[PDB]
């Protein structure tokens, strides 16, 4: 299906569905949002009026089954659930009065937002990383860590890729000036060829750690969209097309975040690093340009 309904809607909260975002009002008929575009990940994010800090929400994908929205008193959260296939279900979820108490996800702009942010999103990746369970989405929210982080401190954490750059997996015996300068190694050889296996595969968890920090506050995953670009920028040796296509997933990414500079969206030692002193900085064009127009207060 392409609906995702709401059973009600008994507390005020704002709601975001991918880069989108509308109120509710407390007990106002409100079901859910119908005309979603199939065949893209899709997240749902909540924050509630009384909480700024928390934000909350949903990775899923309307192919793999019909999801919806209810209200948990106990918890006083939201909650995705799915619902099992049937004719009763569908002409309820279908019916025009129904739907009258819809949004509609927006027709899509002619950049393509969504679909740049998230090219090499995939659900299963998703899952790998969020959490292996009986559910087919994802849960995410402001205050969880990440594996890398719950090791600097020394199942509810975002099992990213670790890119550790003072860590010896980074270090070729032997080559102890040379792979500490020259990330090349860690990158093609440990990362691409080892563990991703492709840059599609690096590309998303890259755009998904990137689209965790921004709905969420996701400090852990900012690390992770930093440290994934760090790695690429300050290697010699990139295949050919993995720098180009870097640039312009960047500059979407720049492109959606709010307008007031975050120090837990944006860190400004990361992007002074790849812009300006990085081996591949010539690479980022569009990335520089949109970053100097839109942040120069963290450039200079």
């Amino acid at each position: 299906m392409n609906t995702v309904p709401f059973t009600s809607a008994p507390i005020e909260v704002t709601i975001g569905i991918d880069q989108y975002s509308f109120n509710v009002k407390e007990n106002q008929p409100f079901h859910g949002i119908k005309d979603i575009p199939i065949g893209h990940v899709h997240v749902i994010h909540f924050q509630h009026a009384d909480n700024s800090s928390m934000r909350y929400g949903y990775w899923f994908d309307c192919r793999m089954g019909n999801f919806y929205i209810q209200y948990d008193p106990k918890d006083g959260l939201y909650k995705m659930m799915e619902e099992r296939d049937g004719a009763k279900f569908e002409n309820i979820v279908h019916n025009f009065k129904e739907r009258q108490m819809m949004v509609s996800y927006p027709k899509i702009d002619e950049d393509d937002t969504w679909y740049n942010l998230t090219e090499f999103v995939q659900m299963d990746k998703i899952r790998k990383i969020v959490r292996k369970d009986e559910n087919q989405f994802s849960y995410v929210d402001s205050s969880m860590t990440t594996v890398q982080e719950n090791e600097l401190l020394k199942a509810h954490s975002l099992n990213y890729t670790v890119i550790n750059f003072k860590s010896r997996e980074a270090i070729r015996p032997g080559h102890e000036m040379e792979d500490f300068l020259d990330k090349s190694y860690y990158l093609n050889t440990v990362m691409l060829q080892g563990i991703f296996k492709n840059s599609s595969n690096y590309f998303g968890e890259l755009q998904f750690a990137f689209l965790n920090a921004m709905f969420f506050g996701n400090y852990g995953s900012s690390l992770q969209w930093h440290a994934m670009i760090e790695l690429i920028c300050s290697s010699a040796t990139v295949p050919k097309h993995m720098l180009d296509k870097l640039d312009e997933i960047l500059y979407y990414q720049i492109k959606t975040l709010p307008e007031q500079y975050s120090d837990i969206l944006l860190n400004e030692r990361v992007w002074n690093i790849c812009l300006y002193s990085s081996f591949q900085k010539n690479s980022l064009h569009n990335t520089e340009k949109i970053m100097e127009n839109k942040y120069p207060e963290l450039l200079g």
